[PDB]
């Protein structure tokens, strides 16, 4: 049953010809060795996933209910596909699995707010582990803010009563992690080495992306870092330009935002501020041709298709900070930690796969603010990207640089901005033939080996304090400094914790531990 | 610029995948060469909208411009350049370096926008009638009555020397009617080009036409620096010399793909060579009354305007060419409540995927031209009447298809493609695919008569073989993948091209006034042995044609012995006198059965009524169509015996005087039986 030839088999629609070579060759890597089918989107993933979900004569996966039941309609244009809240249970393919294992993860956060009465009961029975330190800051959590830690597995924070521990708990999910293997997909700008968190496999596999020979580049993303060109389009002035209805564009816009409160910004011009369903709606009239009100969603960075027309300009407001309490508090303990940038960019990088979903698709992607820059700029962070990302981003860098260039000679920011998304938008030959030449720095690569191997280390610290045997992870981040894989902030942070692991063993040790960490 | 690596410079939809492997080749064969004319062949779906658009925007980039894609209607002028939105100058026919698609589609636009067609209504017709009155008269002395009394499908011919001896008489009485909806697209043509042509009477309307149409007069197409007519596999390009003016290297020469063998589906039915509980009358029944079950639009088919009665009172939305426009759009909708009917629309609609999975094809295209009703009745068996009808039904079957992995059941119901499609002689006139689909077809007939032979319902039979389609039956499926192994695509016969293109030189020489070097062209040709004995008369009456303007005695001798050959032709006012008088003989009969219906179109009544005889094996004649006076019908029993036929109101009580009266002058006193056609029996008539 063999997915390079047998899909000629398909009495697919008029407008439907043959495989890509890409897909030629992938689905033949497949078929002899059978993991990561890292490609540009546009490649046909949908058409590679249908063909393995062939083959296996078993179902795919997916973010999240909204898209899936439009993506079976091309097994009508060309076994049945579900999502990934079904099927599971707690006792093959996927898709797009960085911006899925937010979905994944949100659904291991079932909190209960504190207006529900069982943080009332939980707040006096788990006292005994936190009463002891937290009453030094109870002064938020008293009026039920969400804002300050609870010091006491799983984290407990100042808001509801939060089952969240660090890495997201989807062995919850079983099967999962039961069929003999399975496929995974992603674009090849996705950084996979945060795979080993965001989805727990292991680095060996991961490290080898199953790719087309000449798979190279793609999409023509003209990724402004409006930031970096001036001021005068730092974050506040983006919103008060691009959310009035405008229906004058003959393309939709879409704006990605960090929170529910950035809403009233946005929904200060009418902009259709939906939820993490009728989104739909607002994406189909987009399609039915509707360019007069800009789609904006608040914390959902992923998990939107947006092919061609339907989005040609992406405002990726503000660097992401979680639907999750966890890791918003980490980002105040640990500001320059490897995991704080790497979470960050998971989703910078994750923010910019919506709009291109072809081959030769293209798209403004605008990214901004300052922090989004602080955490770009850095050489480390683009080593955490994709090197397809980080040529991407450095081609947006040399267009701030003309940018400055036209600012220098005297046009005004939003009108060289105006003049730039012209130059994507019209086809301007003068700038795609510049664009192709600066493509020529791209090159892929597998997942980082270098990351993958301390976050097995990290996650296995996490697995054995969860197995009961806090004292091999003692072992795990003594033998983690002892290799000198922490920066040097992660080098007092360890302790920190250490001494998390070692709170159940002799009290002493690990409170001596925090007091060297406390300064 | 080249075509092998340009595909991957579109700016393409996410929706569309990369170069073809047929296209890519295709486009290195091209290339490689052309980068005048060659014909292509290449299945549906296969891309040539793509393979046209490649080519075209190759040349527009390197400079060479403009060059145009026909679409073979109106209704695709949006259909065609969306795919310059989902990757140029396109147009329809009927507005007009010309790279062609659909060949024989393009062809008839061509033909029929070159054609005149006078209706009843209008003093154009009473007025030329006027003009021609004794010749017509001196051509049907009977059938001339039934042209004022008005059935449809009477009809006759004005000879050529009544033609030429009354051109501008005809020429001011049409003048005068230049601005008429009836004329006035043809007429910047054939009002000069008077005596190449031919013109027809009916009682329901005149026509004139010329033999060749006439593309050299076009503004662009005539002047044209390069072609390549593209069409799908299932046309036999053969028909294009004359109807395209190629030469035969130019057709002999296709750019099909190196290793094309099938692709495109077409689950081709013949009804009527099932059984005649499944032949016209049997799915008259069924198809046109609202169905609540469909999930596919259906397109009826239908010869002619006057053919609408029965699929509209059954209530199918009897729109037209033009009005089209909306229905098959809502086919794209969900309107799979009521069918379309289309009167002659074989071509020029491109019905894709469930915009149609059935189309019913009526009855065998008699065109909405007399000129091709007239040439069947001057030549009902000749190459050139088996190939233009032949033709349209190889165009019909291919409107409800554009893809390759696309699918189709074309219902072809016709009781004379009965006596059409079955004579492996008509099936040289294919492409090798749709000789083997028509075939294919002939066995999946059989099997619908062996599901009646399990007793299941004829209709029933059919609406299951109609499921063998819908539904991608594994048994259509591998039926069809073990059955289309023995074709390729031919090249042209150019015995059959030569033939033809003599006779288009033959046209174009008395064009240029070399009368005589047609006419040597013509004794060239029968000396060369290609036409058939029966054919030889059309081509004395060829050389008289042109020798008429000049050398008439001899062209007078000439159609005296054209006459001696084939009666059926026309016949001069002096020198001739009138001379003394299973399964294949089951179609032949039924052909004949289903013509002699009382109160059927009269040419077709009239020769059903003539061939009767040899079916009778009685000799048989039409004297008022052969010898131009007296009766309709007249055969011999034997050498002393007759039967006699004739065309309850006054008017009619004329035609049994006169032909009397021819009778018992030529035949004096010989013994006959004497009818009159009419059902009525009061003031025989059988």
């Amino acid at each position: 049953v063999d997915p390079v030839a047998l899909y000629e088999t398909l009495d697919r629609a008029t407008d439907k010809g043959p495989l890509r070579p890409a897909q030629e060759a992938v689905l033949g890597d497949w078929f002899k060795n059978y993991v990561i089918i890292k490609l540009h989107t546009g490649q046909g993933k949908t058409l590679i996933g249908l063909l393995i979900l062939q083959s296996r004569l078993c179902v795919y996966l997916c973010p999240d209910n909204f898209l899936i039941e439009q993506t079976c309609e091309q097994a009508s244009q060309f076994i049945l596909v579900t999502s990934v809240q079904k099927l599971f249970n707690g006792l093959i393919l996927m898709d797009d699995a960085h911006a899925c294992s937010d979905r994944i993860r949100d659904a291991c956060k079932i909190k209960i707010p504190k207006d529900e009465p069982a943080y009332h009961a939980l707040f006096k029975l788990f006292s005994t582990e936190l009463e002891l330190q937290g009453v030094g800051t109870f002064a938020d959590l008293e009026n039920g803010k969400r804002d300050a830690l609870l010091p006491v597995q799983c984290i407990f924070s100042g808001a509801a009563l939060e089952i969240e521990p660090h890495i997201a708990p989807l062995e919850d999910f079983g099967s999962y992690a039961r069929a003999k293997h399975r496929i995974f997909m992603s674009a090849t700008v996705t950084d996979d080495s945060f795979l080993v968190k965001g989805l727990q496999l292991s680095p060996d596999t991961i490290s080898n992306p199953l790719t087309y020979a000449k798979e190279t580049w793609s999409g023509e993303k003209m990724v402004l870092i409006p930031s970096m060109m001036h001021e005068d389009l730092d974050r506040a002035k983006i919103v008060a330009w691009l959310a009035p209805v405008n229906p004058k564009l003959k393309f939709g816009i879409v704006a990605l935002v960090p929170s529910f409160a950035r809403n009233k910004d946005w929904g200060a011009y009418g902009a259709k501020t939906v939820d993490k369903d009728s989104v739909s709606e607002a994406v189909s009239d987009l399609k039915k041709g509707q360019y007069g009100t800009p789609l904006v969603l608040a914390n959902r960075y992923d998990g939107i298709d947006l092919p061609d027309n339907t989005c040609r300009v992406l405002v990726f407001d503000s660097r992401p900070f979680s639907e999750n309490l966890t890791d918003l508090y980490q980002e105040h303990c640990r500001p320059e930690s490897e995991a704080t940038l790497m979470r960050t960019i998971r989703s910078i990088e994750q923010g910019m796969g919506r709009s291109v979903r072809g081959e030769k698709d293209y798209s403004v992607v605008v990214a901004i603010g300052a922090d989004l820059v602080r955490t770009l700029r850095d050489v480390s962070s683009r080593r955490y990207l994709s090197s397809q990302m980080a040529t991407q981003i450095e081609i947006g860098l040399e267009i701030a640089e003309m940018a400055r260039e036209e600012i220098a000679a005297g046009k005004e920011p939003l009108a060289a901005l105006v003049g730039l998304i012209n130059q994507c938008l019209k086809r301007d030959d003068g700038w795609k033939d510049f664009y192709a030449d600066q493509m020529k720095k791209v090159a892929p690569k597998g997942a980082n080996k270098e990351i993958l191997e301390l976050y097995s280390r990290e996650l296995a610290a996490e697995q054995a304090y969860a197995a009961g045997d806090y004292n091999r992870a003692e072992q795990t981040i003594q033998k983690l400094l002892d290799d000198g894989l922490a920066h040097p902030d992660d080098r007092g942070w360890y302790l920190q914790e250490r001494a998390r692991y070692l709170h159940d063993g002799n009290r002493v040790e690990a409170q001596k531990l925090q007091v060297a960490a406390h300064r």
